């Protein structure tokens, strides 16, 4: 039985709106409805991974894992494994997976992260799983973001409380935050972003919703805008929304959007918004495709409606050599040549790097490098020739260019990280010098540069 080059991946989210779901979600898990959705020629055919947010969850564990179970043995016929199941407050994960992938899975990890403080602590925050699928590292966020239209800003600082604080992944990486421990990462949920017109315009945008003319509205949306001016979820993409606005409905009927100020709204507008989101970002040069994303139109016991994406996803093997793992390949190497980073900050400590890989060993640091002042007021820091030559475990090149190399850039001062990135080894050749290139991030926000040229030795 072959290992898979390629998985599908469900992603679900729903802010439930503290009421049951009705008897048949089926829709939801078929990518049926509005926006971009699946061929129902592909109705029976299993995803291999079902993730599923919830947010205001009124049910158990037990209730709901029952309900998603029956649902999807229901549509496809296959009693799905639970890989993980987690609960903040009413803000909900679970992982369901085919029963052929049970022992591909391993590592699995969840964690949460309450946002807030006093007034603002106590129902807003994350949960997230993580895990193993044989040598793919894959992460998955659920996020409640803060609500009301004005409050753009304290979503985003949610967001950076969320990747700073949430530990899944790989301890070891203790540089990097999840934007960089996973082969792919999945964030979604009700991250409450709105549709920035005025109040006044709520029939006019109700009008636009009823002619499918998202334009005018998407150009007002606030994780778009945010995005766009670099205040949140840098080096994310998100699937073209096609689909009508998910929120605010009133209940039981699609027809109504409830967007009026009512004391159970603490006298807040709720204009028509696409709150609820899927989002990804994947290390670069592996294979992701979104093939649905869209909300359904038939599950309506909440203020929300359901949203689906799916993705095509590379994934690697569990390789084994006669060499490693558990001892180096000397026909493997990774050079650096002529590299330096440019970094964004006003401090003059001297710098070093970090190289983490699953591909190594154990993470290699390098000697400090050497820094001289930018024509434009930047920190250079160069390492020449300098930096040290990394020992893959394998040399095989089906598993080296497949692989990733992390970087750090650390103060020799304190050792705390100012920038992290990625670098691919999907190189266009080998024993050849080769431009690389990535953007450093410190708790995701831009930090610096780090670029030069690459020699990678495989066994070909
Ligand atoms: Cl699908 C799944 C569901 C629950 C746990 C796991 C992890 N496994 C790996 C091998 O079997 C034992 C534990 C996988």
């Amino acid at each position: 039985q072959p290992e898979p080059d390629m998985i599908t991946i469900f992603i679900g989210t729903w802010n439930m709106g503290n009421a049951p779901p009705p008897k048949k979600i089926t829709s939801w898990f078929l990518s049926k409805g509005q926006g971009k959705t699946r061929d129902d020629s592909a109705d029976y055919i299993p995803h291999d991974i079902y993730v599923i947010g919830t947010q205001e969850d009124p049910l158990s564990e037990k209730e709901w894992l029952e309900i998603l179970k029956h649902s999807l043995q229901e549509i496809t016929s296959v009693t799905f494994k639970t890989v993980a199941i987690h609960t903040l407050w009413n803000i909900r994960i679970v992982v369901l997976a085919k029963p052929e992938h049970e022992n591909r899975i391993s590592h699995i990890c969840t964690d949460n992260v309450k946002t807030g403080i006093a007034n603002t602590l106590g129902n807003k925050g994350a949960v997230g799983v993580s895990f193993m699928f044989n040598g793919t590292s894959l992460g998955f966020v659920n996020s409640h973001l803060t609500s009301g239209s004005e409050k753009k800003l304290r979503r985003n600082q949610n967001y950076m409380n969320i990747l700073r604080f949430l530990a899944l992944g790989d301890k070891k990486l203790s540089p990097f935050n999840i934007t960089h421990r996973f082969t792919h990462l999945f964030w979604f949920g009700d991250l409450n972003y709105r549709v920035d017109l005025p109040t006044w315009e709520a029939e006019t945008i109700i009008q636009k919703i009823k002619q499918q003319q998202y334009a005018d509205l998407l150009s007002h949306d606030q994780l778009l805008t945010e995005r766009r001016e670099q205040k949140v979820f840098l080096h994310f993409e998100e699937e073209e929304i096609t689909f009508a606005p998910t929120y605010r409905f009133e209940r039981l009927t699609r027809d109504k959007y409830a967007y009026t100020k009512q004391k159970a709204t603490g006298m807040k507008y709720n204009l028509p918004s696409w709150c609820d989101r899927v989002l990804w970002k994947s290390y670069p040069l592996v294979h992701v495709v979104c093939q649905s994303y869209g909300s359904t139109s038939d599950i309506m016991t909440s203020d929300h409606s359901p949203v689906f994406a799916t993705f095509e996803a590379g994934v690697t093997s569990q390789f084994v050599s006669k060499n490693g793992p558990g001892t180096v390949d000397s026909q493997g190497q990774i050079e650096f040549l002529r590299c330096y980073a440019t970094l964004k900050t006003k401090s003059q400590t001297k710098f070093y790097l970090e190289f983490h890989s699953s591909c190594l060993e154990s993470f290699v640091k390098s000697q400090e490098g050497e820094n001289e002042e930018g024509s434009e007021g930047e920190l250079v820091v160069k390492f020449g020739e300098t930096l040290p030559k990394l020992k893959p475990i394998i040399s095989d090149p089906e598993y080296l260019l497949d692989q990733h190399i992390l970087i750090s850039i650390k103060s020799s001062d304190s050792d705390e990280s100012y920038g992290e990135g990625c670098i691919a080894l999907r190189l266009e050749a080998t024993e050849t010098q080769l431009p690389i290139y990535t953007p450093l991030t410190h708790h995701g926000e831009l930090t610096g540069h780090f670029q030069g040229e690459i020699k990678l030795q495989t066994s070909q």
